[PDB]
């Protein structure tokens, strides 16, 4: 067997996905950079067997196409799945759109044209997405000209998607109503690339609703309009390629292939011909709307479950420190802070960033710097425990406050409590719940928070 660790060394956090934690890695020999996909075996559950997961991997390695990311190499051991591939460096499509003040029919063409032509190469290879949706859009580098890369393109074959709310959030929106019933072929990654194009010529998704359920329902009926204002400016031709996409019967739905030939695509890449080309502003706003509003109440859920976490860990490390404190003068030294630490990592496991010994020593190191001034030897357990915790805390706290900030667009300082219905409907948290909460932290609130206070509700929603 192969070892993940001896071959790479973690370098830092890129981000968490479908079915886990995103590492940037690096060969130890040869110095290639390489993201990862740690998937936790206790957290994700296998659909398939061994025999189909490894005969699967060993096509992903195979493919090639400039629109899909690349696999090249697959790990596994007794803990965790390690799926490791190119790493780019653009970011999510919708976080690039909405920096630029200018978008055109043409630039949503020659988006979609890049992702028809990689479900196109895959669904000849008999490999489905089935979870197709903006966040699996990365851009391979921050070029303005970068090109389109699908990740997780097969994964949801074998692996079974988490049932959290903080990982399902914006989910609902794409899924092809099939894939609600049972029955579904390669036909629902055209759907939910017509849900992506209706967004990016709109920036309303096509089936919405106040919660996850009644998105769900919207999305089940099939039923849809071009009744948006914005739709006016729209080429007649956009419309009849999402229509084809959306239909709702799947062996009448357009196919990848087909819709690459459709008359839309073939106009509006064209690189040359503007015949008449304004740019869609409603839609472009629409759109940074649309994310902010997704980032904020994913932000928000990712703050209370590591407010739960910490809860959790810091319980169990002052137990684990306690029962080595054989002294009980509440001291220890460096290896069995260390000690302890992977104790607790041996229990946790929600840290691929942990990935080896090396990587703990580091962390209680920068913990041990970090006990302001040092004496060496006799370590005041208690401090470590604050300290190592508030470091974990703090990427989603902090991520809290900037998702906060980009949400208030006209830097008021506040939300509304229509824009709180809006997070919270988006989040999953019950109507009821929410304002008995508010409700509790200022008594005499006349429609608005705050940062402080939104936070605030957030602790009191974890139960703190
Ligand atoms: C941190 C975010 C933005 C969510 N991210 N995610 C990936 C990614 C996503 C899925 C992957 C599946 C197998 C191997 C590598 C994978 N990498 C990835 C990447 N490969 O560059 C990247 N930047």
């Amino acid at each position: 067997t192969a070892i993940f660790s001896d071959r790479y060394k973690g370098q830092r956090v890129l981000g968490k996905g479908s079915f886990g934690e995103v590492i940037l890695c690096k060969d130890k020999i040869t110095g290639q950079e390489c993201a990862v996909k740690v998937i936790s075996k206790r957290q994700v559950k296998q659909k398939t067997d061994k025999e189909s997961l490894l005969r699967e991997v060993q096509l992903l390695k195979q493919l090639d196409h400039p629109n899909i990311m690349k696999l090249y190499e697959f790990f596994e051991d007794k803990g965790y799945f390690y799926l490791v591939g190119e790493v780019y460096t653009g970011g999510e499509l919708f976080d690039e759109i909405i920096s630029r003040k200018r978008f055109s029919e043409v630039d949503a063409a020659r988006i979609i044209r890049q992702v028809l032509s990689g479900i196109t190469y895959m669904h000849k290879n008999k490999i489905v997405h089935r979870d197709l949706k903006p966040e699996n859009l990365l851009l391979e580098s921050k070029s303005k000209d970068a090109n389109i890369r699908i990740i997780d393109f097969g994964l949801s074959t074998h692996f079974e998607a988490s049932k959290k709310m903080k990982d399902k959030i914006g989910t609902a929106y794409y899924i092809a109503p099939e894939v609600l019933h049972g029955t579904y072929d390669e036909k629902c990654d055209v759907w939910s690339t017509g849900v992506i194009l209706y967004i990016l010529l709109s920036g309303c998704p096509p089936f919405n609703g106040a919660n996850e359920y009644d998105i769900l329902k919207k999305v089940e009926k099939g039923k849809y309009t071009f009744e948006l204002p914005q739709w006016k400016k729209v080429s007649e031709s956009a419309k009849d390629l999402i229509r084809k996409m959306l239909t709702y019967v799947p062996s009448m739905r357009i196919s990848a292939r087909d819709a690459l030939d459709h008359e839309w695509i073939q106009t509006y890449t064209k690189e040359q011909i503007s015949v008449d080309v304004p740019s869609l502003d409603n839609a472009i706003l629409n759109i940074r709307q649309f994310q902010g509003t997704q980032k904020l109440a994913q932000a928000a859920l990712l703050y209370m479950g590591s407010k739960l976490t910490s809860q959790d860990e810091t319980k169990e490390l002052t137990a684990i420190f306690h029962k080595m404190d054989k002294n009980g003068d509440g001291q220890l030294d460096r290896a069995e802070l260390i000690e302890g630490y992977k104790e607790l990592m041996r229990m946790k496991g929600q840290d691929a960033s942990m990935l080896d010994a090396s990587a703990v020593e580091h962390e209680v190191d920068q913990v041990l710097d970090a006990v302001d001034f040092d004496k060496n030897g006799y370590i005041e357990y208690s401090e470590f425990v604050t300290v190592a915790m508030d470091r974990k805390t703090l990427l989603s706290r902090e991520r809290l406050e900037r998702a906060f900030r980009m949400f208030d667009s006209d830097n008021s300082g506040k939300i509304s409590s229509t824009e709180l219905a809006t997070i919270f409907g988006v989040s999953d948290v019950d109507s009821e719940t929410w304002k008995s909460v508010l409700s509790e932290v200022d008594k005499n609130n006349d429609g608005e928070v705050d940062f402080d206070e939104f936070q605030q509700m957030l602790l009191k929603l974890c139960g703190n």
